[PDB]
């Protein structure tokens, strides 16, 4: 009978999840007749630019597709999108672990529903350590051990580990939540929460780490974000014989390895005491509904639907991720989609399975922090600041950016 519902949806991707997002819209309208999705979709570039202007005037669609760092630009107050929590009835939040929530949850406003988490975890050339006669290593001391064996044993253009700037800088962060159990970025005092002498302490672990020629020092590899090492010669030929790395995109680095030679999972280190391995777990992305939608219980159903029901589930796959959703991924293994064998499935069982209590912050993610980290191992590598000058300058410098990111409402 008359009145129905008209959706606006966004996304971005490649043609592939275009097919499979296109097919499970129209198994939602199936299945809500009354309730047509228009598809805003196109690749990453001019994306967010676009749903910038849309945002701001309140013409943004009802349901889009996030990232975890769009948090910081559009709801610092947690009201830049519709609170989740409002459409409880219409959304199954039982089936997303609570504690993933709390990452996407701001001033206590549920902002998105992560549609995939992914962790940062070690994985090795088997090879290579198995030339070096070395188990993969179950602590911090096994791994800075495993840096001098390589050297020796192998070569000194062999090391344990390949890193860009970035993922050593979620390294050693993961190292002080294990000693400390406080988070990297006090959110509340919009500032570094480590002690001057903690700061001293992260970077004299890096000194230490390049010291004992666990990963190359920066005048060896130097990247922020991009890993780019796949691609290169020591990768393929298994000198840099491992990486710390999203456990979601795994695969793509071990095939470049000469066979027979492939990445396996490796343990993840820890500190003797620790209660927390101080992962970061970061949403691939998130669903949101728009703050300004005339149909949040349609928006939230169409949500519900995309990551929770059979037939949304079964069209999505593992096209964007192995879901966060319980229901989701029960139902992904009985078909066989999702293989325990899998590297990168089993890093992620392993991430779950590990204690981690401490949260990541968004803020943490800014491209000028990771930047700026590559300015500063750069100062220890190349002999221009001390350990100890560098981290007051990382402290200093860091704080500067924090403060002013986290002000500035749009
Ligand atoms: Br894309
Ligand atoms: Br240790
Ligand atoms: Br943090």
């Amino acid at each position: 009978s008359h009145m129905e519902v008209n959706l606006r949806m966004s996304w971005w991707g490649g043609n592939g999840r275009h097919q499979v997002t296109l097919k499970a819209l129209e198994e939602f309208h199936k299945q809500h007749p009354n309730i047509n999705v228009k598809a805003e979709y196109t690749g990453w570039d001019g994306h967010l630019s676009r749903l910038t202007t849309q945002i701001a005037g309140g013409t943004e669609p009802d349901v889009m597709q996030t990232n975890w760092n769009w948090l910081p630009i559009f709801s610092k107050d947690g009201t830049g999108f519709y609170n989740l929590f409002s459409v409880k009835e219409q959304l199954d939040l039982a089936q997303f672990d609570p504690k993933e929530l709390q990452q996407t949850t701001v001033n206590g406003k549920l902002n998105g529903i992560p549609i995939s988490v992914t962790a940062m975890i070690f994985y090795f050339n088997d090879a290579t350590w198995a030339k070096a006669g070395l188990e993969y290593p179950k602590t911090w001391d096994e791994l800075l051990a495993a840096g001098k064996v390589f050297k020796e044993k192998l070569g000194d253009q062999y090391y344990p580990v390949v890193l860009c700037a970035g993922q050593t800088l979620v390294l050693i962060r993961s190292y002080m939540t294990q000693k400390y159990n406080i988070p990297t970025i006090d959110e509340a005092n919009k500032k570094f929460a480590y002690s001057p002498e903690q700061w001293v302490e992260f970077f004299t672990m890096y000194k230490t780490m390049v010291d004992n020629h666990v990963m190359p020092s920066t005048k060896y590899y130097a990247s922020i974000v991009k890993s780019s090492y796949y691609e290169m010669k020591p990768w393929i030929n298994g000198e840099w014989a491992g990486t710390y790395m999203w456990n979601s995109t795994i695969t793509k680095y071990s095939d470049n390895l000469t066979k027979p030679a492939k990445l396996v999972l490796g343990p993840y280190p820890m500190l003797p005491g620790a209660k927390d391995a101080g992962l970061f777990f970061l949403p691939a992305q998130m669903l949101s509904i728009g703050k300004s939608t005339k149909h949040p219980q349609e928006s939230a159903m169409l949500i519900n639907f995309l990551l929770n029901s059979k037939e949304g589930v079964e069209a999505l796959g593992l096209e964007r991720g192995v879901p966060l959703s319980a229901t989701a991924v029960t139902q992904l293994r009985a078909s066989g989609v999702i293989k325990d064998e899998d590297p990168s499935v089993a890093g992620l069982n392993m991430a779950l399975e590990l204690p981690h209590p401490m949260t990541t912050s968004p803020y943490f993610l800014d491209w000028q922090i990771w930047s700026l980290f590559l300015d500063a191992i750069q100062y220890i590598d190349y002999g221009q600041k001390t350990v100890q000058e560098t981290a007051e300058y990382f402290n200093k410098q860091g704080d500067r950016i924090l403060k002013r990111a986290m002000r500035g409402s749009l």
